[PDB]
């Protein structure tokens, strides 16, 4: 089995794997985002958009790391390797989530194809030398 | 947040909890049959159905699991609590998993409606005392 | 007061009396029917038909009984006195709420005239002797007329 | 499962909340009112309104509580057992009782927007301070 | 900046000033009808009435006031200031609350003209000499 | 009773908690910016919008704290409780006061979907490293197209 996921919506990991690792926002502001903006749509018994079902299966994921997180904080005695399974759950897992998260919430305010492009345009611009690219950095937006 | 995995496929996490615990089948079973019946549509690039991103997030998913256990299988010295989390791994996020593989895998196959009724139909057979029952269970099939 | 619960529904007590002791399932397994299958229609603030009124009020009766059975716990200091209680609440009481719920259910996913048919040939079936008896009784479900 | 007795007649246990316990009457007036009233409507052979359900499935199961203070008379060997019991199920289990004769018996005579509403204005009445409030409670009546 | 609590629904405070301050009722009792009747429309997501606005801005400022009665209690070294402060809070500052909740309240279950009427009529009512004053004060009613 | 103060009107608190705290103008100037723009229309009889009544309410109830912080200088004989009790009230209740005012009066005078989107917009540029981010935050400001 081979699933990408990010094939169905038009993206690849080498493209998303384009910006630095530094750049995605903290899980914290990425859940209370969500939370402000869409979680009546996120609750309703209804298939909104291929968006919401990826977003409600992602938290729902997340929330069994989070209950097996506070089971190990308790049920292990040895606070070597219960450090060292906590951290690795809080970073490894925790990168492919805040990615996940903001792909699919910039997505759903913005559009899809202003986020790809936007990918594109960033990646560029931090590649050039600083002395002959603009000095404003793209960031998305509404107003005009 | 309260994400329901079934709200947006028209169940419940109560409907599904219906049915005993022990009648759903290994991981391995519903990952061949998968592999088997529908790899092509589950790797293309297209939208095909509001399953297919489900099954794509889940098994993506699993697979970072399965990375987990290999990595803890080396990392960590002390194998007292590494076969707990092992095994933790193994069971607790193992049957949800098969729940939710289970419930696509059969309403890609037979159509949602079949499988929702099958489970009202299941879940009453296996109350009902046997010497008023008919001794054949319900089975989900496609031939007369 | 001469109150029949059979009767604006089409039925009687004689006519349900037939059935066998051992032919209903036990509370725990008819309230996870009633939840799993109702649960949101239960709690609507809106009138459905006399079947969720009449559960609606059983429900409650029999929680009430529930609450009591814990209470004479931490009371009575006789463990004969509680015993007998406990027994009595949990099997005379019983045996009425298991053979209402069921009936309330079946009208409910069956249909009430499927019900009632079904009653009226099980009682033929159970009133003749073993030797000329089928082996098998009757089974409930539902046909394509209506 | 978290029902409410009222909710399906447009109120609450909140709005119920407002009458103090010591305003209904007694089990026997309430059920004089329904036998003179209503005796022949309840033993019907078909179902007139929500009302007729509940009062006749009420009385079926205060019936049964009945039955058991008889049996415990006669069952239990213990005087102080045989007392307790009939207390609780007597005192702590007719409030309940009590309250939903008096919502059904009153829905059926005046309508059930006039109890809404009666209920509403008594809160306003007990609320008030006693230098201000008056000597007569509201009443309902139907001339 | 001279603005009248109530110059924008059709009265002011000497209008207000005919009932005496031992007229209205405890926090409490207001806070529950206010619980028991408008909840759900009180949390909506959209404005009703200039009521349900006024109602909601007075409960926020509340309970802002009410934190500050917690804070004291556990941040004041003195007793006579640890009580002194919460003493002005909760009866200084009640009054005012008590009068708005009041107003308010009334104005959405029974209405505006029939509130602005009620405290005009209680005005003569309070005015009579005691030799000729009625013993039944006027009350509102929604039967 | 879970009331939250900019449902009513189209956003929420964490939409608003995203701002800086130094971000916004001191409550002597919103004051002043209130009087001069609106005095005429804060006094009068009629309701004129949400945004009015909603502003009326919080000037007079900030005034009672203000009254407040006067009575306690001649009531307690204690420097330090005094002291205390006023930098609270200066600070904590003072905050939310110039957030809410500000939300209002920029409602007033920007229009609302303005405020939301520039608010939305404000947010992702508040959420990125300073190494990637423009130098110069958004500005609020009108468009022609409405």
């Amino acid at each position: 089995m081979d699933i990408d996921p990010y094939k169905e919506f038009g993206a690849t990991v080498e493209l998303l794997s384009f910006l630095p690792s530094d750049f995605f926002p903290s899980v914290r502001d990425l859940l209370d985002t969500a939370s402000a903006l869409y979680r009546e749509a996120l609750e309703s018994p209804e298939h909104c958009s291929p968006h919401h079902t990826a977003l409600r299966q992602a938290i729902l994921c997340w929330g069994e790391l989070m209950t097996l997180a506070t089971w190990v904080g308790v049920n292990l005695e040895d606070p070597a390797s219960r450090d060292l399974v906590v951290s690795y759950v809080n970073t490894n897992m925790g990168l492919k989530f805040r990615q996940l998260l903001w792909f699919h919430i910039s997505c759903l305010t913005f559009g899809r194809e202003t986020v790809i492009e936007y990918l594109v345009s960033f990646g560029v611009w931090i590649r050039t030398p600083p002395a002959y690219r603009p000095p404003n950095a793209p960031i998305l937006s509404t107003l005009p």
